[PDB]
């Protein structure tokens, strides 16, 4: 794109959202050290340029955006949120949440599956899409 | 007015999205003839006027526009949502929904004191606020 743009402030993200038009606003909430956060940035930055018509990618650092964090309940990293000319985009995966995609992709073109899901249905005025594809298996207790 | 607007349609619900400025959206998503719509929609009539500086109050109309109602995962009505400048707004009410309320306010009081903080917390950036309402006057369902 070919770099990822990083945002640390709530205020930056608020600017993302206003300022995206006619793209899809991919919001990775994350660390950019965390594991898991670097196998989906690998993706993320692979697929970019593909994907540059249809998307914006962003990296969020959850730890300094305390009122988007705290919003979206950030509790597994990465959580990945979607925005289209402002309105917040769910993805019903098959889980509960269709709020954020938590978990990285199994593949590069899982998630260009999934963007190309989200961009047709905003273009077309949906505002809640189920996604092609399920995400990688994230642990827990 | 008492008798507080109607929305019919998804394009007048993204409309009064936009249009409803520095104040709380409030949405009912539910059925005018509906007993608990009713109790509801009696409190939202009551105290409207006196919240007209910091809410704007909308009857949406879940029989004829059904696109919000996945968009929210609406179950239930009356299910009342509340957004500011466009972007949706959380409360933990002490349930584990914090989208939506679900049911009808005990009081005028309750509904009333719930819009100040709302508000107060959106107008300092806030997406996510604590309810004031008791839990013992939170429906449970
Ligand atoms: O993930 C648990 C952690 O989240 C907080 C909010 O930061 O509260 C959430 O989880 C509580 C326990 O499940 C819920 O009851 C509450 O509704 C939810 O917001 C923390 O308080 C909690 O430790």
């Amino acid at each position: 794109s070919f770099l990822l743009p990083k945002l640390t402030s709530k205020k930056e993200v608020d600017q993302a959202i206003k300022s995206t038009a006619e793209k899809v606003l991919v919001l990775r909430f994350g660390r950019d050290e965390d594991p898991v956060c670097l196998q989906l940035d690998d993706i993320l930055s692979k697929t970019s340029s593909d994907l540059s018509k249809m998307a914006a990618i962003y990296l969020v650092d959850v730890d300094q955006t305390a009122v988007y964090t705290q919003y979206f309940d950030i509790s597994y990293i990465p959580s990945t949120v979607f925005f289209f000319n402002g309105q917040h985009m769910k993805v019903d995966y098959g889980s509960p949440d269709h709020t954020k995609f938590v978990g990285s992709f199994k593949t590069k073109q899982d998630f260009i599956d999934l963007i190309e899901v989200i961009y047709r249905g905003a273009m077309r005025g949906k505002l809640i899409v189920q996604s092609p594809i399920d995400p990688k298996n994230i642990p827990k207790y």
